[PDB]
C-alpha cells in the first residue's frame, strides 16, 4: 500500500451528524460543514510509519504516528486523547481514541486505500459515521 499523497475531498457525508453528537451548536456545525468543502489532506507514509497534514482554509495540523503505538492527538471537537492505530487489512487503518480528561462519546477514525484509486476517511462518534471521499491533487 501506499497512502502517501496530497489529497483533495469530493465528497462529504453526515459531518454535521457527528458535530451534533459532539455538542456543537447549531450555527457552528453549519460553519464547520461549509470549512470541510476546503478539507485537505497530505500524507508521507514510509513502511508503517505516518505523518498526516490536515489543513483548510485558515488552520492546518499534524498528525504523526506509527502504527501499533501509542500516540497523543485530539478528538475531532478537540479535546486531547490517547489514540492507537491499527491494520484492519492490505489498504485500510483503524484508530481508537481515549480521552486524556474527563468523559464523553466514544471515538475513532479510520483510513482506506480504494482499488480505484480514491482515499476514504471515516470519523466515528458513538453510533454516528461521518465517511470524506478523497482523490490525488
Ligand atoms: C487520518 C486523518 C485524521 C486523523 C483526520 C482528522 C481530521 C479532523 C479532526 C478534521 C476536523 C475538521 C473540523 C473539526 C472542522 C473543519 C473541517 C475538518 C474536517 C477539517
Amino acid at each position: 500500500p501506499n497512502f502517501s499523497g496530497n489529497w483533495k475531498i469530493i465528497r462529504s457525508e453526515n459531518f454535521e451528524e457527528l458535530l451534533k453528537v459532539l455538542g456543537v451548536n447549531v450555527m457552528l456545525r453549519k460553519i464547520a460543514v461549509a470549512a470541510a468543502s476546503k478539507y485537505a489532506v497530505e500524507i508521507k507514509q514510509e513502511g508503517d510509519t505516518f505523518y498526516i497534514k490536515v489543513s483548510t482554509t485558515v488552520y492546518t495540523t499534524e498528525i504523526n504516528f506509527k502504527v501499533g503505538e501509542e500516540f497523543e492527538e485530539q478528538t475531532v471537537d478537540g479535546r486531547p486523547c490517547k489514540s492507537l492505530v491499527k491494520w484492519e487489512s492490505e489498504n485500510k487503518m483503524v484508530c481508537e481514541q481515549k480521552l486524556l480528561k474527563g468523559e464523553g462519546p466514544k471515538t475513532s477514525w479510520t483510513k482506506e486505500l480504494t482499488n480505484d484509486g480514491e482515499l476514504i476517511e471515516t470519523m466515528t462518534a458513538d453510533d454516528v459515521v461521518c465517511t470524506q471521499v478523497f482523490v490525488r491533487e
